[PDB]
């Protein structure tokens, strides 16, 4: 009777667009606790709203207050994207600035942190909290490097936000979310055959209503494992559950037995469902 393990992750993805249409929001931000997203905010609606299972959780976060400082961040974000675009003279062109910012804890202790920006998919700038300093990866990023380090203090706060302000927020959220994130829901599995007129028969094995997401689902033909013709995976965020299915194509003659094997953490011994033809 064996391992420790309690690692939890808090991540934000920020997205801006230089050229956007009326209905499409210019700025957007969402935050995830582990693999599940707990809140979104955009520049159109201009309101911080909780998402998924976190709609029923009260008093974890002052959403009105959060909207405020989200707005603050939106300003600094787009202003940066403007500066990149203005620098490349491509004022009229559809460009993307994406920002990833986050920390994580393992066994109650800070174990890692990251703060990185991307431009049109390419590495733009990055915080090295060891120095501490920002690290340009793009010629344009030299300007931002100078702005964000204008005062020597700024670099010290950036280190503080990652190393302390973030994990502090994480733990706070964890008081309300530990129960959610720690779930070990087993999958119900369902086998289904289907025939297309001028097509080989296809056997679908669906695993559903499970969490966490890490799952092995594979077919076997008369003992040997078969490579799937197609595999599908889904996260139902409102539900806070996962769904995953695998389809194999069985030749017209084939009389050999097919069974679906599901392996998930919430199960002691593996789950096997045979296709009762
Ligand atoms: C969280 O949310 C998700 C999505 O919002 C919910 O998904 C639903 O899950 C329930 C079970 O909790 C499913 O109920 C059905 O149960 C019977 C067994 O008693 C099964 O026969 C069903 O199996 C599905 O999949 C089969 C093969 O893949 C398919 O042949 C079958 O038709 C059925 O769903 C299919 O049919 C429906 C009806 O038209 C289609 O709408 C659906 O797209 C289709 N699915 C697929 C890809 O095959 C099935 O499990 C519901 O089917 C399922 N529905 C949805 C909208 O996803 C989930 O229930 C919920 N969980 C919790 C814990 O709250």
């Amino acid at each position: 009777q064996e391992n420790q393990d309690g690692r939890y992750s808090l991540t934000y993805i920020y997205t801006g667009l230089s050229k956007h249409v009326e209905d499409v929001p210019a700025f957007q931000a969402l935050g995830s606790l582990n693999d599940l997203q707990f809140f979104r905010y955009n520049s159109k609606d201009r309101k911080s709203q909780p998402m998924g299972l976190w709609r029923q959780v009260e008093g974890m976060e002052d959403w009105k207050q959060d909207s405020q400082l989200q707005k603050a961040r939106e300003d600094i974000f787009m202003e940066t994207l403007k500066d990149i675009v203005e620098y490349y003279n491509d004022s009229n062109g559809s460009h993307v600035l994406q920002g990833r910012f986050g920390c994580e804890i393992e066994n109650n202790r800070s174990s890692g942190a990251f703060w990185k920006y991307y431009y049109d998919g390419k590495d733009y700038i990055e915080f090295n909290k060891e120095i501490p300093a920002w690290v340009p990866f793009d010629p344009a990023a030299q300007i931002t490097k100078q702005k964000w380090e204008a005062e020597p203090v700024y670099v010290q706060r950036a280190k503080a936000y990652l190393e302390e302000e973030c994990p502090a927020t994480l733990r706070k959220y964890l008081k309300y979310s530990k129960n959610i994130l720690d779930r070990q829901d087993p999958p119900s599995v369902v086998v289904t055959s289907h025939q297309a007129p001028g097509e080989k028969k296809k056997l679908k094995c669906l695993a559903y209503d499970f969490y966490p997401g890490k799952i092995d689902v594979h077919w076997t033909r008369a003992g040997e494992v078969q490579e799937p013709e197609l595999r599908g995976d889904v996260l139902h965020n409102g539900n806070g559950t996962y769904q995953s299915w695998v389809v194999v194509a069985v030749p017209p003659q084939d009389t050999a037995p097919y069974s679906c094997h599901v392996q998930h953490s919430s199960l002691a011994q593996p789950l096997v469902v045979p296709w009762e033809a």
